[PDB]
């Protein structure tokens, strides 16, 4: 399956991104790379208070359809 996240960067910028449940955060982070062309070794993503943690899926941290992942490059 598939749903639509947001990704807000310290500058306001807010980016949509299509991503999967079962999506891994390097998997999140390569696909950041593809539309906005920040590398992953420049990536740090976090919800909701909690840094992402790359061996991790999405669905490990009750991601939902439409939430917002801050990104620190």
């Amino acid at each position: 399956g598939s749903m639509q996240i947001f990704v807000k960067f310290r500058t306001g910028k807010t980016y949509t991104l299509e991503v999967e449940p079962s999506d891994t955060i390097e998997n999140v982070k390569a696909k950041i790379q593809d539309k906005l062309g920040i590398p992953p070794d420049q990536q740090r993503l976090i919800f909701a208070g909690k840094q992402l943690e790359d061996g991790r899926t999405l669905s490990d941290y009750n991601i939902q359809k439409e939430s917002t992942l801050h990104g620190v490059r």
